[PDB]
């Protein structure tokens, strides 16, 4: 899927999560957030799309995806565990990592 | 690209870093590797054709690559630090990922 | 060293990060946070003081330095790599553990 | 305490998991292995002695453990979701960070 659509299926998963009532929602909200972080992974931004796919930003692009998919990670090991509020708390948490990326390269 | 392609990169990379020189050959290897593996995240191996998208067969099979990701992203830091010989063996150690995996779904 | 004295040494050297004008400044202050996180481990904090040492409770609260040893380690690579910036603003990122931690047991 | 009593404690507990029957034993080892690598951080092995604290093996010394405390973090989930085969086989594969730390400074 293009980066746009990778976005929007984080940005909609990430209200998912913040509204939900049990595990299962939380679960399957991070399973799809974690398939869209990957699925972006060699994507090249707009801000972007001049530089080399080895340069200094697109190693700092990529490495954004790897914080990402590493929080995402652990999340789910906590809404696995039933430890949903934890999850929930995460994944508000994880916001920071798009902020980061967002504020340099979108 | 298809899961085989995949793991044809993820094996010729792994056997480039062994047989590499210098920083750059290793960092290259690995970046590859990442992409790769990045790319092999929504793969349904034929051994789990039948199986539930959201099975447990199929969250396992996820976490693999998880951890494959992140045992290149710290090999990765440790080659930009010019810490050619211990990315080298980082690259040696995340075999036995590939390993586990391949036991269980290959 | 005692828990007081481990979060006076966190606290002191995340002020010395975001003042710091170059790479030693940064590297010596995270390998210091680094350090003193460890040495946190097995404390108990005051809160959970009547707790069993095997309670959801003090898992919840080792994990929290899980993540805090975890956050350390990537800005260290970064430090390392010469990415003083990014190391500075994976600093400010893991502030959020400290805060979630705090609310929780502090 | 001291390394050898850390080394001593991580050995007897991975005997422990590998043996284990249930859940409860892999996740009260791992644990008890989790605090052992936590207090072991700061140690300066009889190898390196000599050795600048900030000297490049002593960094590479203290990257080992940041390598053990993830990994049993990981094995810890998966034994808290009541995956304890999975568990005691991420027990067994860190024996590969035990076995590199000790070729290196043991
Ligand atoms: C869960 C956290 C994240 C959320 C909620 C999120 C959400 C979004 C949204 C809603 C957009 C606008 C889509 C559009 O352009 O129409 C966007 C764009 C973008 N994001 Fe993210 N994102 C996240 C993570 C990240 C990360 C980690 C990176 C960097 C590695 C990143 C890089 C970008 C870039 C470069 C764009 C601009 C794409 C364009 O202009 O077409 N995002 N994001
Ligand atoms: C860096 C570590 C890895 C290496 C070097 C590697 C290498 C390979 C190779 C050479 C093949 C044979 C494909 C061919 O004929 O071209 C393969 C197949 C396969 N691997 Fe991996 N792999 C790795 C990681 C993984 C991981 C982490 C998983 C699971 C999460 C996995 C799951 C599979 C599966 C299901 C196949 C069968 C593909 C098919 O024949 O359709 N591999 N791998
Ligand atoms: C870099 C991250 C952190 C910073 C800068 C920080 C800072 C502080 C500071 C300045 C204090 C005041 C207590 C004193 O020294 O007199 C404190 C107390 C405390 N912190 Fe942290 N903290 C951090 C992370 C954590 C984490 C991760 C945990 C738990 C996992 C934690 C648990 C506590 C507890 C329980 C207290 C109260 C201890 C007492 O009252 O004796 N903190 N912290
Ligand atoms: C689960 C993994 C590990 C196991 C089972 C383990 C076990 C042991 C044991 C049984 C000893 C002999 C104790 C003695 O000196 O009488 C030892 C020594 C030692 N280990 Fe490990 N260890 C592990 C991880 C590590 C790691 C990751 C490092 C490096 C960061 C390390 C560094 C050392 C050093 C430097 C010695 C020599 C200490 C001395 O002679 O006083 N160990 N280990
Ligand atoms: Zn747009
Ligand atoms: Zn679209
Ligand atoms: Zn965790
Ligand atoms: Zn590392
Ligand atoms: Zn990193
Ligand atoms: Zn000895
Ligand atoms: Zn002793
Ligand atoms: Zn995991």
């Amino acid at each position: 899927a293009d980066l746009e659509d990778n976005m929007e299926t984080l940005n909609d998963n990430l209200k998912v999560i913040e509204k939900a009532d049990n595990a299962a929602q939380v679960k399957d909200a991070l399973t799809k957030m974690a398939a869209a972080a990957a699925d972006a992974w060699s994507a090249t931004p707009p801000k972007l799309e001049d530089k080399s796919p080895d340069s200094p930003e697109m190693h700092d692009f990529r490495h954004g995806f790897w914080l990402l998919i590493g929080a995402i990670h652990d999340a789910l090991h906590l809404a696995n565990e039933g430890k949903v509020k934890e999850a929930q708390k995460a994944a508000e948490l994880l916001k920071a990592i798009c902020n980061a990326c967002h504020q340099k390269y979108r």
